[PDB]
């Protein structure tokens, strides 16, 4: 499948397959962003990490693209677990 | 963030953030499709399940919408932990 098709297939993976099979950020190079792994951590601490990143790690700063509202919204979604598109 | 923006953030989370933070299809009502859960099952078996579903379950068949290559690609993504590009 070509790049255009790959994109259509990732969408299907996230919307249709993910509906029944669920979606979770179980962690790879970076830590898990599951509600269980973020339990009890100050919310503003997680928003800070998103906006400014973590120096000397692969976690980049997203302030270049995300406002403080955007980062807080994402963090709320990670805390709830409701990451489904 | 407004309607259109929340969607951008959901997409960003699933396809950009999910690469490092390990997006997986698991935690839903349906079974886990993580690499750990598919480790022993043959690829052609999983591809068959995608194309033909599993009778007497809600796992539907996808052959009409997906070619054999499409299904094999999807399975590779499940196996290789590459739901985010
Ligand atoms: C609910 C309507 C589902 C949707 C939509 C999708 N899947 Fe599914 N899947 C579902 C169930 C209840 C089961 C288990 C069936 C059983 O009792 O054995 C499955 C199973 C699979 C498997 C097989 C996993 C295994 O261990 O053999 C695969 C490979 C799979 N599902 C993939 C898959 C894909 C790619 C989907 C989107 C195209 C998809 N499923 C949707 C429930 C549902
Ligand atoms: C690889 C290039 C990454 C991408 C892209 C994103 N994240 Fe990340 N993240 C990554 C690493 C290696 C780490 C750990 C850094 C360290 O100090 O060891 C992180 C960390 C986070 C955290 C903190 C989690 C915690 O338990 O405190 C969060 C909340 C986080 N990252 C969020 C996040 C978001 C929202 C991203 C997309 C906008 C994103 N990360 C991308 C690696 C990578």
């Amino acid at each position: 499948p070509d790049a255009r098709r790959q994109a259509q297939l990732r969408h299907l993976l996230l919307q249709d397959c993910g509906s029944c099979h669920g979606l979770r950020l179980t962690g790879g190079l970076g830590p898990a962003l599951t509600p269980e792994a973020l339990r009890g951590k100050p919310r503003e601490s997680l928003v800070a990490t998103v906006l400014m990143g973590r120096p000397q790690t692969p976690m980049p700063p997203w302030a270049g693209l995300l406002s403080a509202d955007d980062a807080g919204w994402l963090v709320d979604r990670l805390i709830e677990g409701e990451i489904a598109p």
